[PDB]
């Protein structure tokens, strides 16, 4: 329903690619404000897990964020008749294991994080640029869950390719922590620039989906140390997971844009 509305202050397109290797295949929801562009371009938040970040984009939240700077969105989904796919998103949201592939979880390939991130930078940007001016220098990543994961690896292993990172409840779990070795490193690739990482964790979810928040407290209270980057941990009461997604996104339009 929210892509065919024409009552609000965004209205929404389609931008479709397939994968470099031809086996998955994106559709991108680009929601543009009517309001005209900053001279420098809208700043853009891109969400990971487009056809459920769609879903959580309620209209009172979209009203407002038209306030004279709003943002260009761009929620990244696959292009198949479920609007899903398993396949797909497990294998662009995991990174590879140097060392070993195939997923703890569901056991199906993963490891295509760098190439759905260069693939992002080398064929969704130009897309989405093409239709609406951006500034680059004002770009945010969102996800959650294994969503969160790729976020996390985005900024662990190639700090800089956006100004805010935000990931909700991000798989810490996954490959028994391997997410958190990748962070080691990361004041060194920070050197000579900012970035700010936003997380969130409901109360009520647990540490794996087979002791919780333990993980995500040390984890905060490693990156509350790290040089150039800004950390903002906000812990979501009477949540549990899935209800994280559509909260996170709320919360994170809500707040002040990229500077
Ligand atoms: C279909 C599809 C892809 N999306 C999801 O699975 C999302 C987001 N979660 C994830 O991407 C990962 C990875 N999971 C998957 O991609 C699909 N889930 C499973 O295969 C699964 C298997 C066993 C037990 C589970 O809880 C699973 O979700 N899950 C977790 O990090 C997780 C952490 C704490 C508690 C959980 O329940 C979590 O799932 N999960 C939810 O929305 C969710 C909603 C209600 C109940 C759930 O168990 C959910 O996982
Ligand atoms: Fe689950």
């Amino acid at each position: 329903s929210l892509l065919q509305r024409q009552d609000l202050p965004y209205r929404f397109s389609a931008v479709d690619l397939d994968s470099v290797d031809g086996q998955r295949h994106y559709r991108l929801w680009l929601g543009r404000p009517l309001q005209a562009p900053p001279a420098a371009g809208y700043p853009v938040v891109w969400m990971l897990d487009g056809n459920a970040a769609v879903g959580a984009l309620d209209e009172s939240t979209l009203r407002r964020l038209a306030d004279g700077d709003a943002p260009l969105l761009v929620a990244i989904g696959y292009r198949t008749p479920l609007r899903i796919d398993r396949a797909g998103r497990t294998f662009d949201y995991t990174p590879a294991s140097p060392g070993q592939q195939r997923d703890p979880l569901n056991g199906l390939p993963s490891g295509g994080a760098d190439a759905f991130l260069d693939l992002l930078r080398d064929g969704m940007r130009p897309a989405v640029a093409a239709q609406a001016p951006l500034d680059t220098a004002r770009q945010t990543l969102w996800g959650h869950a294994y969503g969160g994961l790729l976020v996390l690896h985005a900024l662990f292993t190639r700090p800089g390719e956006f100004a805010r990172y935000a990931a909700a409840s991000p798989s810490l779990w996954w490959r028994d922590g391997a997410i958190l070795g990748e962070r080691a490193g990361l004041e060194q690739r920070l050197r000579g620039k900012r970035a700010e990482l936003l997380l969130w964790r409901g109360s009520a979810e647990p540490a794996s989906p087979r002791e919780p928040g333990q993980a995500m407290a040390r984890l905060v209270d490693d990156l509350r140390r790290v040089a150039g980057l800004t950390l903002d941990f906000q812990p979501l009461d009477g949540l549990g997971h899935g209800e994280t997604l559509g909260a996170s996104l709320r919360l994170l339009l809500a707040r002040p844009a990229v500077e």
